[PDB]
DNA sequence: CCCACGGCCCATCACC
DNA sequence: GGTGATGGGC
DNA sequence: GTGGG
């Protein structure tokens, strides 16, 4: 974090322009210059040093050069003492609450967290689960409580059915030393892009997850993702773990590296990926890559073998899980 | 100067 | 109930 | 907000 207070001033400016002014674009816009900022390898002594990254323009060549000289920025000492903005900013880190549902809320007098919990009814299932769990959802999971949580999904999940593979994914498989929390990439060798030879094979695994009380409520469930929430078991006296986000996805089996490739993220890098694909001629999904015709309809899926294969059809370099963290 | 900006699962709602 | 748009999120 | 054509 050699710029630390430059990628904090933007990512500031990318969650107002995303929760407050819905503007998803300029949001994208921020990240990205954050993001290709944070990875710059000098200290940056001018905004006309950082123009010369891609993602950084006029507009924020211009902020990191009011922020450099005076340590802060007047847009956003503004947006820091706007209530509406305050209000809505906040409640967008009620999981279930986004932007649009923040504002609603506002404008009938609910803007707290007291309001909230006196308000419960008007809340829909995700929003009171988000609710209920929001200081633990601030804290971060340290890789050592990943370690122990991937060997109680891996070990339930082989209790289930021994042939059922599960992959921890996201930023763990990236390596970092703490989460904000447990990405799981599940297959099975009855469920490819051929058929689905057997119901319910998301269901079981949640329902035995469930019944050794390591998740503890459902944000929302289909047939290939589960959204949810879990908790470690804690020894006798020790005070309990905090309740972790767990995101289950269900990936046909023969596509499993294209899935694995989605799910470790980075975000961010996968944004950049696919959009190289798109100016290489290729479309880049959580299940195949597909060439793209003059038409703009994709192809036929082409063969996939491995990570470094999907990395090859658009001629990048292979790049490891935790060089992928954008 | 113009425009597109990665790709998609689940919950909810509007409409027939 | 089917279909499609929208919100929230991965 | 940014950038390729
Ligand atoms: N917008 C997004 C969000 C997530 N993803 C994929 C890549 C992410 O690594 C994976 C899991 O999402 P995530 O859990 O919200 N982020 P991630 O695990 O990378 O970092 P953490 O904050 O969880 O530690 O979903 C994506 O492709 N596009
Ligand atoms: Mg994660
Ligand atoms: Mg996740
Ligand atoms: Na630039
Ligand atoms: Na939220």
């Amino acid at each position: 974090t050699l710029n630390g207070g430059i990628t904090d001033m933007l990512t500031e400016l990318a969650n107002f322009e995303k929760n407050v002014s819905q503007a998803i674009h300029k949001y994208n816009a921020y990240r990205k210059a954050a993001s290709v900022i944070a990875k710059y390898p000098h200290k940056i002594k001018s905004g006309a040093e950082a123009k010369k990254l891609p993602g950084v323009g006029t507009k924020i060549a211009e902020k990191i050069d009011e922020f450099l000289a005076t340590g802060k920025l007047r847009k956003l000492e503004k947006i820091r003492q706007d209530d509406t903005s305050s209000s809505i900013n906040f409640l967008t880190r009620v999981s279930g609450i986004g932007p649009s549902a923040a504002r609603k809320f506002v404008d009938e007098g609910i803007k707290t967290l007291e309001d909230l919990r006196k308000n419960e009814d008007k809340l829909n299932h995700h929003q009171r689960i988000g609710l209920k769990y929001f200081g633990d959802f601030e804290k971060r999971i340290p890789r050592e409580e990943m370690l122990q949580m991937q060997d109680i999904v891996l070990n339930e999940v082989k209790k289930v059915d021994s042939e059922y593979i599960a992959t921890v994914c996201g930023s763990f498989r990236r390596g970092a030393e703490s989460s904000g929390d447990m990405d799981v990439l599940l297959t099975h060798p009855s469920f490819t892009s051929e058929s689905t030879k057997q119901p319910k094979l998301l269901h079981q695994v949640v329902e035995q997850l469930q019944k050794v009380h390591f998740i503890t409520d459902t944000l929302s469930k289909g047939e290939t993702k589960f959204m949810g929430v879990c908790q470690l078991p804690s020894k006798n006296d020790e005070k309990e773990y905090p309740h972790r986000r767990i995101d289950i996805r269900l990936i046909p089996k023969d596509q499993y590296y294209c899935g694995v490739l989605y799910f470790t993220g980075s975000d961010i890098f996968n944004k950049n990926m696919r959009a190289h694909a798109l100016e290489k001629g290729f479309t880049i999904n959580e299940y195949t890559i597909r060439p793209l015709g003059v038409t703009g309809v994709a192809g036929e899926p082409l063969p996939v073998d491995s990570e470094k294969d999907i990395f090859d059809y658009i001629q990048w370099k292979y790049r490891e899980p935790k060089d992928r963290s954008e």
